[PDB]
């Protein structure tokens, strides 16, 4: 223990070294980082959510690459011949509108009114005369074609000057005249502005203004959002533009500046219990040096090429994180100056280094056990997360204990008073009534462990939509409020299996970033030509359509040359289906050409690939069609079972097949149903290893046996009953989620670790005086690190983004229930069965 007391002179005696040495590095990082690095764009929110480096990942990035090389450039080409040498739209933007006193159908006379004044209120905004979309170059910013003005419009008066009960009753005869006399296109335009349910009460009704859904429109929206249109007797409850993602992106960079109001309250509880603005300053200074630090290691130096939206939740965590390490440092400082500098330094040190190592360490460990997953985006968040609570950690080593030094070279009543009736409280309620405490948080944890696990578990998202924006928002209502209308229907499209030979099943890409893909490998032992790959291939089609999942050309091309065979002469004329392999290279070109001079010219995935080696051209690759009769579901087991079936029989077929085509593989639209199966797979792993990292840390840290166990099952009941009360919030599996379960361990841990730590490090090895000693020491600490972090949280739930929501829930929900626990359940655990005289210990 000799070099450790140099650094700690180096601390106590030129602190201002350290501070200006750490400044200059950090600040010539971020220089770096900031200059030389382009900024984030968050152009597009749903960028990195699929499954790199799996089965199907590998099979669709083939299958994207393949399409990427077809006709723009490369080898391959479809075609031979190509090598060789006014009425309403979706795409307006449209309003959704209800009425919110009676509450009675929205079709007489009030409701329209209401509607002529909730045009008059949208088209007097200044901007939309930018917007309008005029035609007719007549100086006119054409109205907005809804329900009133097609009721002027049947009577040859303008709007609203309806006299209605007459009138609007004779647009209602109408209407009940005809379904689906066809004036201008009053009757098919009006039943696809009303719901469903018009045949009377419409639930809800639509306007429709002229201007195309567009990514500009922002101040258009904010205009809107000034004037909420909710005179007195209508609500536009659901105004759809094109503009979710500039949206998302403009509400995030919003919403950070609202960070900012958790890092001053964070700010003002340090201020709080230190008792100095020295400390509180050069605190936010480390967390701000903490998050460009790594920024730099994630930009610059690792080369992570991209950066998503959830790397900002990571600032979100440590605003609450690094504060944390303070408030357990300084306490322990305090108690030194109870019981020059240097030695000082030394005690404070060995007392407080555990434990902040140990914290940062869980958090850290969890957040880089995020990488193990396949998804991109939780690849990117953990590891910047990580790096930034390990430059939180070494800053805290080092500029923390300088600013302390220098802050008494520098050198409250009813907060003293207040923090001591608290620890006495706390002590006398533990101390007399644990059993009730055990029993009361054991109960909490069965029902918990009941919720998360048997009948309402994590489900996975069967509705996904990828939701961004809170259920009480005009972008998010719409989507629930689109099938309701007519004009949200194409029926639906079934599923279209594809089976592919020539290429490689293969990412040689950048697993971290969605744009690098890599270069496609064509397999070289691939011969269509040979005549035990022709007969393969027709029993291949012709047993498709023995299979159940098979629903009914360019598809199985062999047909179609088999027809061109069948031709007679007056080459290729008056053959069989069995013919040499040199004639089916040099006829097969000729059959697509001539398939594709037909008039026809059906647009496909499907058929032969050729590249050049008329010329002789060679098969590079084909990919087969096929339409199976389940249709294109979000829900997870319909499409487990149409792949696990079709994979199945496929790789029992491909042994019938000769060496030569055992090469194939199969694809659909299969990118969901890989990210929910990677998903609850890579969940499982991540809190595998934040688990025993954890495990790990309490087994060397508070080296008993008995200790540890009851830490994992303290932290065991913790997460149970945060996943449970976030399931009784309406929690679904997703990234966001399963970031949060696996990050939950290491947030929670750190509670247990400081208690636990402390009950070993109490000199009277008795229970009871340990308990005390832990309590007395570290009550104080917990709180103002949960208190901390769950007002920092709590602030994000003031947003209009579920991400920050969802972190304010998850931040809030997981501090206030790992203290509850750590405090009650765990110190009563001590209290009552803790291990006393080095019992278990190692
Ligand atoms: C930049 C990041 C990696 C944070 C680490 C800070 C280092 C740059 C600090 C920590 C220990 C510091 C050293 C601690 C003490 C000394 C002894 C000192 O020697 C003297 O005796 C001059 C003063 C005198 O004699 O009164 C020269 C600087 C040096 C090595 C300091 C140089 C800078 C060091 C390496
Ligand atoms: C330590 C924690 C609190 C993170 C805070 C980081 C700040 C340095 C960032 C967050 C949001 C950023 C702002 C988000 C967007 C803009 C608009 C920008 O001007 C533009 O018109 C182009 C960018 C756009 O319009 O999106 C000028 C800087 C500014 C205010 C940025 C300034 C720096 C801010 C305050
Ligand atoms: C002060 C210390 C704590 C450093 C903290 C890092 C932040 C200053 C960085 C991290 C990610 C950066 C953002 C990533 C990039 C964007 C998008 C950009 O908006 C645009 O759409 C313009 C670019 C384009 O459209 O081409 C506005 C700045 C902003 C939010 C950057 C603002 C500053 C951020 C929050
Ligand atoms: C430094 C402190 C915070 C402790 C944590 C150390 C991490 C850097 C370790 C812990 C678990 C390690 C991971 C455990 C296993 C894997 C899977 C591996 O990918 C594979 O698919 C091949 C191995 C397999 O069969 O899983 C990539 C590295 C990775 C994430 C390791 C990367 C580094 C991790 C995140
Ligand atoms: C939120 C649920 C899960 C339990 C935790 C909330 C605590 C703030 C409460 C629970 C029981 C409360 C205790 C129940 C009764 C008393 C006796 C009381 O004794 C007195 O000296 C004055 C009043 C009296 O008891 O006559 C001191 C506070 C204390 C221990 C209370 C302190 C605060 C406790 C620990
Ligand atoms: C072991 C089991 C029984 C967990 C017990 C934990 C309780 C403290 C949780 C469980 C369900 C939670 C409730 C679930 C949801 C709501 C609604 C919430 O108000 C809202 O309007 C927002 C809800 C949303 O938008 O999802 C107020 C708190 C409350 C009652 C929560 C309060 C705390 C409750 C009772
Ligand atoms: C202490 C030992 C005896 C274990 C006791 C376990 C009970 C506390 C469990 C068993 C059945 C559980 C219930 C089974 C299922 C439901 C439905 C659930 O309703 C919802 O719709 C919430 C889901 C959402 O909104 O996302 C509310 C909780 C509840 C009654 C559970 C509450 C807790 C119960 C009573
Ligand atoms: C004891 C420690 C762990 C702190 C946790 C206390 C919570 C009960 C507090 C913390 C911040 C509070 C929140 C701060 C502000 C808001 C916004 C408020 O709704 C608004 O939108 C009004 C503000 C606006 O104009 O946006 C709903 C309650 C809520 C989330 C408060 C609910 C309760 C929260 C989560
Ligand atoms: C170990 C035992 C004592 C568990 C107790 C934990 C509570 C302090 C947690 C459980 C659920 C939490 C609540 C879950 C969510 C809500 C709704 C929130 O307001 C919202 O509108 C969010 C809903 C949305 O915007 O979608 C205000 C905070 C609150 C009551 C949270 C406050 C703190 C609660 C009551
Ligand atoms: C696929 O395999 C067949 C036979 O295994 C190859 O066919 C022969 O080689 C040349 C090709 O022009 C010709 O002599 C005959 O067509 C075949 N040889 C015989 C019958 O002895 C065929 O070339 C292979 N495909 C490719 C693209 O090379
Ligand atoms: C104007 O009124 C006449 C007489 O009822 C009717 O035939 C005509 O269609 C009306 N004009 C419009 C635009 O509906």
């Amino acid at each position: 223990s000799e070099r450790m007391n140099w650094y700690y002179h180096v601390l106590a005696r030129r602190p201002y070294l350290v501070v200006v040495s750490i400044a200059v590095y950090c600040v010539a990082c971020i220089i770096v980082a900031l200059v030389l690095n382009k900024l984030p764009d968050f152009s597009d929110p749903t960028l990195g959510f699929e499954t790199r480096g799996t089965k199907i990942g590998e099979r669709l990035t083939a299958w994207y690459n393949l399409l990427q090389e077809t006709d723009h450039h490369g080898a391959l080409f479809s075609n031979p011949s190509d090598l060789w040498e006014s009425s309403p739209r979706k795409e307006y933007s449209h309003f959704v509108v209800q009425r919110i006193n009676a509450t009675d159908s929205l079709f007489d006379l009030n409701g329209l009114l209401a509607m002529c004044q909730l045009q008059d209120q949208i088209t007097e905004v200044p901007s939309y005369r930018a917007f309008c979309e005029p035609e007719m170059l007549t100086t006119e910013c054409c109205r907005p074609w809804s329900l009133p003005n097609y009721a002027a419009m049947l009577a040859n008066k303008s709007s609203c000057f309806d006299l209605t009960t007459e009138d609007v009753t004779s647009l209602h005869t109408l209407l009940l005249g005809c379904y689906e006399k066809r004036l201008n296109i009053v009757f098919n335009v009006l039943n696809f502005l009303t719901d469903f349910s018009f045949i009377v009460y419409l639930k809800y009704a639509m306007i429709f203004i002229p201007v195309a859904q567009s990514n500009r429109l922002l101040p258009l929206f904010h205009e809107w959002e000034d004037v909420e249109l909710i005179n007195e007797l209508v609500e536009v409850v659901a105004m759809d533009l094109g503009l979710e993602n500039e949206l998302f992106n403009e509400l995030l960079l919003t919403d950070v500046w609202l960070v900012s109001l958790g890092g001053t309250f964070v700010m003002a509880s340090v201020w709080l219990y230190t008792g100095s603005a020295f400390i509180t300053l050069m605190s936010c200074v480390a967390i701000c040096f903490s998050l460009g630090l790594a920024y730099f290691f994630y930009a610059i130096v690792l080369e992570f090429e991209f950066f998503p939206y959830m790397n900002l939740l990571a600032v979100v965590v440590i605003i609450g994180i690094g504060a944390d390490d303070v408030f357990l440092f300084l306490k322990i400082w305090h108690c030194v100056l109870t019981e020059s500098l240097e030695n000082i330094m030394a005690l404070t040190m060995r007392h407080a280094a555990a434990s902040m190592f140990v914290t940062s360490l869980t958090t850290a460990g969890a957040f880089y056990a995020s990488y193990s997953s396949s998804i991109t985006a939780i690849k990117c968040f953990g590891i910047f997360a990580g790096t930034v609570v390990v430059t939180n950690y070494l800053l805290m080593i080092t500029w923390l204990p300088a600013s302390v030094s220098i802050m008494e070279r520098l050198f409250k009543k009813s907060i003293n008073r207040f923090c001591q009736m608290f620890e006495e409280c706390i002590t006398k309620s533990i101390m007399n009534y644990a059993y009730l405490w055990l029993l009361i948080f054991g109960a909490l944890g069965a029902s918990s462990a009941v919720i998360v696990f048997w009948y309402p578990g994590l489900q996975l998202p069967e509705k996904s939509h990828f939701q961004l924006f809170v259920s009480k928002h005009p972008f998010e209502v719409y989507s629930s409020l689109k099938q309701q209308f007519w004009f949200e229907k194409p029926y639906n499209f079934k599923m279209h299996m594809h089976f592919v030979w020539g290429v490689q099943a293969v990412d040689d890409g950048d697993y971290t970033n969605p744009n690098s893909y890599g270069h496609l490998h064509y397999d070289n032992n691939f011969n269509v030509s040979s005549r035990p790959a022709q007969l393969w291939i027709l029993d291949f089609c012709q047993s498709v359509r023995q299979q159940p999942f098979y629903k009914e050309l360019p598809n199985c091309f062999i047909e179609n040359l088999i027809d061109y065979m069948k031709r007679r002469c007056i080459p290729c004329c008056d053959a069989q289906f069995p013919f040499e392999p040199h004639i089916f290279e040099y006829c097969l070109p000729q059959s697509i050409s001539n398939m594709y001079d037909t008039t026809f010219f059906r647009p496909g995935v499907a058929g032969p690939k050729f590249a050049e080696a008329f010329t002789p051209l060679l098969v590079k690759a084909l990919v087969i069609e096929f339409e199976s009769n389940v249709a294109y579901s979000t829900i997870y087991a319909n499409i487990r079972q149409f792949y696990e079936s079709v994979e199945h029989w496929f790789q029992m077929q491909l042994k019938t097949a000769p060496p030569e085509l055992q090469g194939g593989w199969f694809t659909s639209d299969l990118k969901f149903y890989n990210v929910q199966d990677t998903l609850s797979h890579d969940t499982f792993v991540a809190i595998c290893l934040a688990m025993a990292a954890s495990l790990a840390v309490l087994l060397c840290f508070t080296v008993n046996i008995l200790i540890s166990i009851y830490a994992v099952l303290t932290v065991s009941l913790s997460i149970f009953n945060t996943v449970a009360v976030l399931i009784l919030l309406g929690w679904q599996l997703n990234i966001l989620e399963s970031i949060a379960v696996s990050t939950a361990i290491g947030l929670a841990v750190d509670f247990s670790l400081h208690y636990g730590i402390h009950y070993r490090m109490s000199p009277v090895k008795e229970r009871l005086a340990a308990t005390q000693f832990v309590l007395s020491r570290i009550i104080g600490p917990t709180v103002m690190a949960a208190t901390t972090t769950g007002l920092a949280g709590g602030i994000m739930m003031a947003s209009n983004i579920l991400p920050y929501i969802q972190i304010g829930v998850f931040l809030v929900v997981v501090m206030i229930v790992s203290w509850f626990y750590a405090t009650f359940f765990l110190m009563s655990l001590l209290r009552v069965a803790g291990p006393q005289h080095g019992f278990l210990e190692l």
